[PDB]
């Protein structure tokens, strides 16, 4: 049942440190909770996990994400989505499913 929790997770990463993690909720739909990981020492980016109630809700939310669909070198489908920052600045963050089976 650990896997069904994991299949309900989206992985948000390459997030610049100037992005407040609460702003990550603006690019996701549905009902989820965000678990933010601390940036490494002298690190510039951080990542977060969005946990939904099921893999179906996670898949539904990932499809709803407004972002460019791409494939990384590992062959994983990922979406590049723009975060509108209150400073008029912006950030590109990457979103993919946690489990790629």
């Amino acid at each position: 049942s650990m896997l069904e929790v994991e299949k309900a997770k989206l992985f948000l990463h390459k997030i610049p440190n100037n992005v407040p993690s609460a702003a990550l909720a603006q690019v996701l739909s549905g009902k989820f909770t965000l678990d933010v990981k601390q940036a490494k020492t002298q690190g510039r980016y951080y990542c977060a996990f969005a946990l939904f109630h099921s893999s179906e809700d996670a898949d539904q939310a990932f499809e709803h994400i407004d972002g460019i669909e791409m494939t990384d070198s590992l062959g994983l489908p990922q979406k590049v989505v723009i975060i509108k920052l209150s400073s008029g600045s912006r950030a590109s963050i990457y979103v993919r499913k946690m489990v790629q089976d």
